[PDB]
């Protein structure tokens, strides 16, 4: 048994001294430690003696302190974390986390060992036996006209909360600095191109999908992108860009072929060349090519 | 599983039931099942398609009949897991139709197409844009190639050897000249002589 | 700051707040508190930014 306080105590003809006084298992406010085989304590938080003279100890489950009055290690306790200072969380940070043994959240929401979770913003995470404190995640900055790519490791809703599926990947529209979810993985910021009247942007789709202004574009349809649509645009994570296309104005006195016009259709016409002259100023339409560049 | 035991749901377990848990948290261990095998789910991005053998009698996705042996593609997007007895090939990307590229597929054996097409044994047959903005082959779908459009002008022309008849055959040793701002694909079977002129 | 303590102005201080005391004087020192950095004002001179 552990004895305690500040008397001399002398032992028994029967008994037998461990080790020499040792100082008390004490932390700092706003620190932390972590021992095994924590005694069991009633509403009152009694220490429970058993009748044999061992006390009660809860031999699989552990025991975390942050502060109170200073404390005797009780016998058949095993000191591990000690002198531990409390885990500060900066705000632009995050604490991604995995929980175990479906035990109580605080909040009184049940929790599955196999739910994931992040602490954020400005503090001091309290740990947990429970919970582990698996990741630290800086929330990624962003500055303007900048956007990022973010798959999806499972099933999940995210921003706005539209529904999402595993190995999904999405733009991210949000200004400044933003913290990944849980389920979400970081790629990088996509740059838009800064559009001007004599560039265009020229895109490919990589598959069906909508574009931002409600466009349908089919699998593998190639289109420009203009100053009149944006004054700059970020490539989606679907929306493919070859490069930049650069204007062809042109003076009154000269002129240019143009093989395969595009049609009113939206389909390039096939072997069919189209000379264009006089003070013309257009972007070269996809599919399109000159024949002697420029007359 | 072994030796017949009881489930918790009930269910009776036979020694040669296949079993599957998945998903978020913690197995629970039994001296009966084996934890045999970890199976991630694979991943799908959009526009692709997997491959699945079966190794033995099942019902698969959407629950239709199927036989030890047989093979058959995966529509859904994102990520998906395997069956119990599912078998995992590989991806299988679509083609990205363009109004300048044309798939080229044969039967290995007799199907219906995903449009429902019905397609003999051994048939060959362009697939285009009007089609889909995209197609994935058929397990039993072998594509061959990329076919080139072979548009031109109006004052160029092609001979064509065995056009294509309204009978869906081609007719065989007979040759047919096309002129003017035509476009169009080669039909199967069809084949230049001197190559546009 | 540390520890959630309360403030001399009885003002709430969390442990992750922010703090810059500045002007001529005597700041006191505080087990609480640390004085984690010094910073001198900038100077401008006109027509700068």
């Amino acid at each position: 048994r552990v004895e305690v306080g500040p008397k001399t105590y002398i032992r028994q003809d029967n008994e037998r001294v461990l080790f020499a006084p040792v100082r008390m298992v004490t932390v700092p406010p706003r620190h932390y430690c972590i021992v095994a085989n924590p005694v069991s304590r009633d509403t009152q938080s009694s220490v429970l003696f058993d009748i044999t003279g061992q006390v009660r100890l809860r031999h699989a489950d552990q025991e975390i302190r942050l502060a109170q009055d200073p404390f005797p290690l009780y016998p058949g306790e095993v000191l591990e974390k000690d002198i531990t200072p409390l885990q500060v969380v900066l705000p632009n940070t995050a604490l991604h986390l995995k929980a175990l043994l479906d035990f109580e959240d605080k909040n009184g929401d049940k929790v599955m060992a196999g739910d994931e979770w992040l602490f954020e913003g400005p503090g001091t995470y309290i740990p947990q036996k429970e919970v582990e404190v698996v990741e630290i995640i800086q929330a990624t900055v962003i500055k303007q006209n900048q956007a990022l790519r973010l798959r999806a490791r499972k099933e999940c809703f995210d921003r706005e909360g539209k529904g999402r599926v595993t190995g999904e990947e999405w733009l991210v529209r949000s200004v400044g600095a933003y913290l990944p979810a849980v389920f979400e993985e970081v790629l990088d910021l996509v740059d838009a191109v800064i559009l001007t009247e004599k560039t265009a942007l020229h895109l490919r789709a990589l598959q069906n999908f909508r574009d931002l202004r409600g466009v349908l574009h089919r699998t593998g349809e190639e289109w420009l992108v203009t100053v009149q649509d944006t004054e700059a645009h970020v490539p989606d994570v679907y929306e493919e860009v070859l490069g930049v296309v650069p204007i062809t104005t042109l003076g009154p006195r000269h002129y240019c072929v143009i093989l395969d016009p595009m049609g009113p259709d939206g389909k390039n016409q096939l072997g069919q060349k189209r000379v264009v002259k006089g003070e013309k100023s257009f972007f070269l339409q996809p599919g399109e090519r000159l024949e002697r560049g420029i007359q």
